[PDB]
């Protein structure tokens, strides 16, 4: 009758997804500088810096390191934009925005998970909690934000999290455009899909969210998690060269999807 | 070279604190209903109930199941106070407010921590967060707050944290009125004493906050940390009986300040 | 050149709005308690109490006085619902969560709305304020919520705000189930509606809705603007003798949209 | 019996309050660039500007446009400080934040009003509500924030707000230095002082802060109503001619309120 109360658990994950990495080029503005199994994108303009997703919390030092080496001060970095706000991609929010000049632009969903600090997720409960913060500004879905010239749209896709979004931009390299969507997660790890009380719709946005990712304007496909999309950012110059299309990122998503319901009713 | 950053550290403590007691009567209302070493009262009123402090995050079902044993609903909990906004303390606020009527009363500085989740902590950082929760109510120094007739009285001592609170009731015992007193922490566990930045007067404040202890109309004095007022939980109908005066925790509390403060100049 | 900046102005309604009416019963449980010309819906429930909407700022004491009259005291108030988080239905909100024990449930984007105080809006800018509230509980989509065994259903039906909602529930009048759907407005006051860099997809969000409201469960309509269903409160046992159905209501919206699309593309 | 409830009311000024100014000269590094009866002032360093409060809401476009005519750009307003978050100080704030890179940094008193658009105002209730806004940095009593090389100094000095504070900085003039102290109000406008159940302290607050005001280092004093300090921002090169002292400022809020103190007690 001796038995405590568990311990608090942390919330751990594979080595190659806290491995530090160098900065690598994408497009001629456009830099991963997370870790080899964590995306971090920066967009460095001649108007300031962009980060989109930090990945895990204890990778806002690596980050800053990897801005500084790019030429980027704390000050310059103006602008944060997330996937999605779980632990393992907006992390390290809170830390950036405190030690930066970063504001944060985000939907109202992924803003209120961020502000609970990923507490109460609809599926993982308090089992993935990281520091909260705050948003600074409130994105609608197909919204621009203009930073130094570059232009950020927002695509709502819902199903990851309500408030999972894609990012797309036009950067250029060899003088000719290049068309780069930041394409969120389409996984439902764990999730209960039919009936849940916490996500009544939840098919339904997914299903949407295949849609609209198989419809992004998409020369060069990135997802949070690299190997999602057939990134290996450990390839050095052939880490993209098996990169997903939009596309068949979407019809993988779909189809595992599809195998998950079925599973679903079958357990 | 292939060191990944350091995985996240949980926050885990001695089993003790983790371990379920059965609620402990202190006086005719008033209930100890939390863990053989962390304090979480139960104030029973007509008009409903109060909680003071919750413990670690983990014990919000085992609070709740004590609540039921008194006889008190998640509806018929009203109010939650707390000493200060440490996760071992305030840890489970946010899930009873999902999962009971209660409001949280504090100040503002517990406010904005507990705001925080207990994120960017003034000495631990990022260390110890839990889950994020808002104040329903801000309290000033002196305030009080009345719930079924039990009046309750805030009194400041900022230093273990800047928004440490003692709270005072007065309930009953032999038809003869019992003055309890709810001190806080009045621990600096591995703080930086002198010259710290982040907390300019921590000192006079200490200082200032082991004169209030001092004088709490304290008939009964019970802490946060059990051990620190020599509570015995575990001592069934003598737990209480080696309980320090206010007067005696203050002095002690205040010579260990002193000896700590020496060492660290010597350190 | 002696010109000082304007005063600040005060957002002025019609005296209707701002009318005290006593209770009008809608159905067994269900009464509307706000003012002639704004609706606030009360549900009165075995396990407390329910208010769908507040009307304007000043009308917290009005509608306490009608909760007395209806033997609802402040802590038997449960639940705040709303339509959406503009003034003249969210206004009294920070105040009733202050003098009850209702706490708040609602969509995303209704509570960072609410949370600025209307502040900040797509159409209106710093216009429109009123004092800010949480929320303490976030719904999604086809989320239920339940009290006393009376089960609120939410419809997101986004156009008038990004977070418009309708909330439908079944209450009984004579041994018969009585299917109320609380829809919300569906207007688009001087709204730019094409092209409006704050909300690109405000046509195809308003086009959504019209379909959502149309096929509510709706045996009786009833609007946060009362004229919105042509209901009149102060007819008394013919207030709701004119009302319009769910169908008729989404089709005269859509007209009156369509109308103004027209315009907009004239003007 | 036919009475509405009475139409909100806006917070409206003297016409001086409103009425703009070019920017006024201070020291070498230090602009008044609010009204001719509201102070905000703006601090140019190499690494950036940063503006201690911004006065009514309706003034945002001007203080912008007196920053683009000092030479500061919406991104180089790095910074935003308070001496308390009443709606004539701090109402531009959440504008500004929006429309620049400013970030805020202020006390819990003061953060907790600010996030609260200063509803539930212990003394005027929801009477001076403005647009709400959140605190990127909470600081505590005599923490230091540098800016460029100037170091602001915070000192409080609570009672007119529990949150109001004086901030200190070392300009130059004439190759000398000139120790300004930006002091907050020391008035209590129609405040109940004694026995206060929303501020018990507040006498004693109120006695401990003109002390504090009376010590600060203060070369030059300002204060958020210039009149309060003597200075005339209309007189030009004898604006700050008849300037008071930080001493006879203090003395002079003193003897004030000893003789409301005396009338209330009569009153
Ligand atoms: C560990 C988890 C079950 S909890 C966390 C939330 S979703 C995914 C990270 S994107 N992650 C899941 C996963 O990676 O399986
Ligand atoms: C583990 C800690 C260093 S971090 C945490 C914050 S203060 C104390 C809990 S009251 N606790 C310290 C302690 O118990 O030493
Ligand atoms: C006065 C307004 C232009 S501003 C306010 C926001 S939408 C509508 C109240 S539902 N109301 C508009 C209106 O009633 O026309
Ligand atoms: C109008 C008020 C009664 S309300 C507002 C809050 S304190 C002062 C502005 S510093 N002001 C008071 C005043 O100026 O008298
Ligand atoms: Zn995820
Ligand atoms: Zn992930
Ligand atoms: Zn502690
Ligand atoms: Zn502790
Ligand atoms: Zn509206
Ligand atoms: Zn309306
Ligand atoms: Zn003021
Ligand atoms: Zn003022």
């Amino acid at each position: 009758a001796e038995v405590p109360l568990p311990q608090l658990r942390a919330y751990t994950v594979d080595a190659s997804w806290l491995q530090p990495m160098a900065p690598l080029q994408i497009a001629d503005h456009t830099w991963q500088i997370g870790t080899e199994d964590l995306t971090a994108l920066l967009v460095q303009t001649p108007d300031g810096a962009v980060l989109l997703d930090g990945g895990m919390p204890q990778m806002a030092s690596h980050l800053l390191d990897n801005m500084k080496a790019r030429g980027v001060t704390p000050r310059d970095l103006r602008l944060i934009l997330l996937s999605h706000a779980h632990a393992d991609h907006a992390g390290p929010v809170a830390e950036l925005k405190r030690r930066t000049g970063a504001k944060v632009a985000a939907n109202a969903e992924s803003a209120v998970l961020l502000a609970r600090g990923g507490s109460d997720d609809l599926h993982f409960g308090d089992g993935i909690t990281y520091p909260p913060a705050n948003a600074d500004r409130i994105v609608m879905d197909g919204e621009v934000i203009t930073v130094g010239g570059i232009v950020f749209t927002a695509h709502f896709m819902a199903g990851h999290t309500p408030g999972s979004t894609a990012w797309t931009w036009t950067d250029t390299r060899n003088g000719k455009p290049v068309r780069i969507a930041y394409a969120d997660s389409l996984s439902a790890p764990g999730y209960q899909l039919q009936g849940n009380p916490r996500y009544p719709h939840l098919i339904e946005d997914y299903r949407r969210s295949f849609a609209t990712v198989r419809a992004l304007p998409c020369d060069v496909l990135l997802t949070p998690h690299p190997g999602a999309s057939n990134w290996d950012y450990a390839a050095g110059a052939r880490a993209g060269a098996k990169a997903l299309t939009c596309k068949a990122y979407a019809d993988a998503a779909e189809q595992k999807f599809d195998g998950q319901l079925a599973k679903e009713t079958a357990g």
